[PDB]
């Protein structure tokens, strides 16, 4: 009842209202589910559960996990569930899949995330519209980017963490520009060629966001969330809104043995942490401290880190708190350069981690989410 | 790592655009979470996870499970997730909570469901509106009541099951009227007084739907889903749209022992089944066959049954397939009379089952969902 | 080329979202056009032009005057135009009809107004909706009740006139309550029985608004437009939003002679005035001063007055400025009690004036409109 | 009480959602009103009335004629009215201005039309949205381009006229391509330089639509309105939707004499006709027959014609019915090439006619409108 990763794939990540606009989160979920099954070397008939992270579910139909599963030729007998833990959604999906295996209920599952922020709608409230009209509510704002407890944007919340660490505009901007550099370098060298599956639309084969940097504009931008003169977070050093999906097939040790399989990684452990909503940016290091403690490891044991870059400060805070070598963190770039399709990013950083690790190396992927939580997973590359 | 139910409570179920309109799914979720914690006799500080079923999540904010948890004074360190398995959502929530305990990850969790169908919005699509305009999409239809694979209403799908069993309008209507009779009788005798928690708005203390039956109108209604002359399902013998919530606190055997607690029930087993989307109505008996097989039980072992009444045919098919005594099924009425707040109904039928069972009796609660799946749980009353 | 009124009829005036909701402005316009033609004793084939006042034209189709004309069996060869002078619209319609006759172009026309404020829609702007959404604009506000030059409600503007005359809450409220008294008395005594035509929907036969007064509530209301403590205008002493229509058939002296007709009144003269938008409330007395001057008359020559009661202050200011006997003004009540369907009110007060006048008496009807204008007409009852 | 044209100006006509999108119909109306006043050589204080044609008035505020008048520094005492006769609206405006002068009521008026089809909104109906949602109605369709009596597009109606004259796709397309040729030639030679006033936005100085012809695509297009195989009208041989405005200052003979003015043209006569809505395309020749009859003229008396090109068939039918020399008709191109801002086109073709005529020449401008009417005016160039 050990947990192995058989496959780990992702779409390229597209910009908002760009190349993937005509494809739904269901469509993208089918792309990565089908390809993850193909690369797992198991038939779709062997997949027992489909677990899908998705945040902006409005307008997509009943339980998109079931739509994806059926369209991916997974048996009607297999169980399908869609889950929402904001940015952590598809990391939670992977953790749920691991748990199902750990407890002996399942042998083989597919865990993924998919998000089409391009197709998030606007809301008209139920019940008659009063004299004077009403605001059309943006799903992206209300259900995606605004903290619902503090009733302010996650980027305004993150400014608190900026101040708490005495970070500067200069550091946030340098971090962002370096995320773009690493992403550009990775694409130039073909470093994403093991993990990216092309999406027919005529075909998207490369991430879009990293090409959009206008360097000379970065110091000219005005703070986007805090405008009292002390602001630091801008459109350039915050992640963007994006479309994409990512998937892993998980299988038990028994399946691996019986099938003579060659899994690509092993899930060793996971941890979850929670803090005040406003402080969500520092939850990942808390989850990692728990992860390493329970695993009898320390930071130096870990070859590579993925910390999802909700904002540049997310990366900086993580690196500073855990006293990491920055050169071992997000080595192929992170979401500030690659984009952040909310429901997909949890699985997306696990996919990137798996394929950056060399054999026998340990990696940690960690992600925060609006509301004050974070999830982390420890993996060993085989 | 046995799984006990410490508490099981629900709101009254309100009609569409009625007494609970001013309360959100978050508000209702807080009501039942707070009261479930109170009746568990554990402090809110002991709750380790909050797992919430919800289908129509549009406009409600980030991850309503986290909103509910925080507003219920559960620690910021506790983990919160919202899940969508259409009508099965909060049965899945309970199963997830049981699994977390089974695997030794958690000791104490709260599992619930909440749905405010009154506040489900309409959708305007992203991107510019073409010449000629566009349809405003109803969340209730698109994300709640329409099967997304067959692209037709669940009630049209259920007509297939009607034909497959050779059920008649006469049987469907008699079943419906009897669900209302049992609900009315239960409320007259106070049978829901252990489980219902009143909701301040001036206060809702009783289910609303069961009072709305107009008997003489039932045979006069025209089929609502199939109009070719062979239709049988009507507004009266189908469940309605509704607002409500239901919650259980679950705890491990270790917690019970250490705390000298008196749990009210034990979760013995669960099962999940899946079939073709159009055949969703017959999935519950399939789940129960699995449940009983793996538990070494047969149908006669079971004192009481709850089968969620998506439609009258749901109950009839279940009873016929499993050859049950109808007098042991939904003894206090079912959703055709009580209402069907989608995300809440899974937990709601577990709550009703728990409090109808007498000590040492075994009960089964089963629920189907759009897309072709069903979930079932076996419980022992203590 | 003298101008005679052959007929003058109106619908009852219905409250907002009340009995006439299912009828469009076109439907109501057809009712009064058909009945005005009937009572003119001329065939519909003789009507040469149809001139219709209407303010909230959104969603009603092309040129509602043509829709009304065709559906009223007026020849396809007859000319149809819809005009907007806000509250003055159908007084302008009558003036246009008189001018067409005066200049010898036409012999016979129908001039009317129709407004269904119940069916005024909300607006979604053209072009893609930005991040964060957009306000749904209320047609009633934007195109009806807000002054577009001052960008504030007409009721806020009218507070300036209140201050300029040193009027008091006490006077405004007493005026309002008296408008209701006169309307109630008129309906009790059958005084509207010559002019009102019933509207089949099962039938509306009486004005609705005047029955809605709650006397004891009037001094308890808070100012609706000005909230700095100096406000005086409230929901009770302002006119309401309403549905209704009114129509007159006009004919030349030549037609009357050739047809041996018995016209009910003669149009002697008209005048139009304009002032600053904020001062629109005092434009009617300015128009009347011009009207009387050019006609060689003085105020004492005039038996009865109709001053459209946009607000109670409209009536008070008019009476004070012209030094009128209040008992000769709006003797059957005015729009504060009867309602104010914007596009219809100009013709509606001419209809009420015509039928309150006794033979050989002179009457003046005057009406202000948002933007700072007013229209007045002098008539002689035959 | 003769009627003279002192000035006649227009904006360039912009394409839908193009260069003038940021300008409202009020903004464009102010541009042409101010410039018409400037070129009339009278001060704005002398303008006694402002009469404005406009069809799609939704969202624009109260009585746009008053907004335009005030913003153009015309006295608050001057009278302002907005009128809707669909495509004929601003020809009707000019006729109303002429009548006001003819009857001796006014000496000096400005008559214009303005339309911003780019800013026509969508409509949400009043009252609560039913289960299943509702269609968002396009103002352009419902209030502009659909005949409201036949409940079909004006282009489908026009196919009847195509059949009645045995016109062919080949003739309609050749006519369209020639309208574009004449427009292109006119702009190349500077023929619109007397009438066009540039619009600051950085500035629009030339009509946009005529540049958009793709010749080789014209025979490839499918009929847009009638798809049973007998259709002939396409996007290329129908007019387009557009933004623009046009204005004339009119003055009496007395004003001209007293002011020592040099008017540019004289309005000799006007006529109006009406037919069945479906037959609206043949109303213009009917109006012209009346115009010429009452004026003691015949077709050969007329140097130049403007027939508004709602469709290519509009021009062809007019030319055929009146047996005109095509080389004297729309000599600088017509609306199929220049665009058709509905409320503006009536005045726009009068402006183009005035400035194409040489001194002492007679011209006729004629325009049809949805609903079955047409207006025509006879002018003499001075
Ligand atoms: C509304 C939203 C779409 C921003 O609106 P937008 O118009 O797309 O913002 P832009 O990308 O155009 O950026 C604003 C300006 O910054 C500039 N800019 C943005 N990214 C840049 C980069 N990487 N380099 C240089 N300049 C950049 C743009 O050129 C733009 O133009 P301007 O400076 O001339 O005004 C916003 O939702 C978003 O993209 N991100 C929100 C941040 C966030 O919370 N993300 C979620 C992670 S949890
Ligand atoms: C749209 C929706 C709200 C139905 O619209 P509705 O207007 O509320 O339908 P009504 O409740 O008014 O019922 C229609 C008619 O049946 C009658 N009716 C409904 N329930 C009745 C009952 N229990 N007894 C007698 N008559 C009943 C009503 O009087 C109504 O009036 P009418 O016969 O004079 O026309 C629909 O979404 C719904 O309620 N249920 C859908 C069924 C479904 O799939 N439910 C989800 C379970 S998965
Ligand atoms: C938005 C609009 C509909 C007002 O909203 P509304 O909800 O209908 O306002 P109401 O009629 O309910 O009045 C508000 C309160 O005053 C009271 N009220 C209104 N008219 C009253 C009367 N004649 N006597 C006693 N009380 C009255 C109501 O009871 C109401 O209840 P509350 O005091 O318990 O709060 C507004 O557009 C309107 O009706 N008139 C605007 C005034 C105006 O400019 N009219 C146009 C003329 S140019
Ligand atoms: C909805 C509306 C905007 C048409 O939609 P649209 O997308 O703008 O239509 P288009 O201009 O793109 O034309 C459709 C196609 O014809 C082609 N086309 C249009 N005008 C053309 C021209 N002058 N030459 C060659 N091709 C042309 C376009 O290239 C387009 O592309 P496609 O052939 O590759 O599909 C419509 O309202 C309209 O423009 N006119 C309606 C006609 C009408 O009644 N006008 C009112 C006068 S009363």
């Amino acid at each position: 009842k050990d947990v192995y990763i058989l496959s780990a794939v992702r779409t390229p990540i597209a910009s908002f209202r760009s190349t993937l606009t005509s494809l739904s989160a269901v469509d993208l979920g089918i792309v990565v589910t089908k390809e993850a099954i193909k690369r797992s070397l198991l038939p779709s008939s062997a997949i027992e559960e489909t677990i899908v992270g998705n945040v902006l579910s409005a307008g997509l139909g009943q339980n998109i996990a079931r739509q994806i599963s059926i369209a991916s030729e997974i048996p009607k007998s297999s169980q399908c569930v869609t889950i929402n833990k904001v940015c952590s959604s598809s990391m939670k999906a992977i953790i749920m899949g691991a748990q199902a295996i750990q407890v002996g209920y399942r042998r083989i599952v597919v865990a993924l995330g998919s998000e089409s922020m391009s197709n998030a709608p606007f809301y008209v409230p139920r019940g008659e519209i009063p004299f004077g009209g009403v605001q059309l509510v943006d799903a992206l704002q209300r259900d995606g980017l605004m903290d619902s407890i503090e009733y302010q944007p996650m980027g305004l919340c993150a400014e608190k963490t900026v101040k708490d660490y005495a970070f500067t505009r200069e550091q946030l901007d340098a971090y962002a520009i370096e995320s773009y550099r690493k992403a550009e370098h990775a694409w130039k060298e073909g470093a994403f060629n093991k993990e990216v599956v092309p999406v027919s639309v005529v075909v998207l084969t490369e991430d879009e966001e990293y090409k959009r940097l206008i360097p000379e504009k970065v110091p000219a931008l005005h703070p986007a969330f805090l405008k009292d003169g002390s602001g630091t977070i801008t459109a350039a050093n915050a992640s963007t809104i994006n479309d994409g999906a990512a998937a892993c097939v998980l299988a038990s040790g028994e399946v691996v043995q019986e099938g003579r399989l060659k899994p690509i990684a092993k899930v060793l452990s996971y941890a979850e942490a929670g803090v005040e909503p406003i402080d969500f940016t520092v939850a990942p290091a808390l989850a990692v401290k728990q992860l390493l403690s329970q695993s009898g490891l320390d930071e130096e044991s870990i070859a590579l880190w993925e910390i999802n870059e909700a904002f540049s400060v997310t990366g900086l805070a993580f690196i500073k708190e855990l006293r990491l070598d920055p050169k071992r963190v997000n080595v192929r770039g992170g979401a500030v350069a690659l984009g952040h399709p909310l429901g997909a990013s949890g699985a997306r950083i696990v996919v990137t981690l798996v394929h950056a690790l060399k054999s026998d190396e340990l990696g940690v992927a960690a992600i925060c989410n609006g509301g004050g939580e974070a999830s982390a997973i420890l993996i060993k590359k085989l």
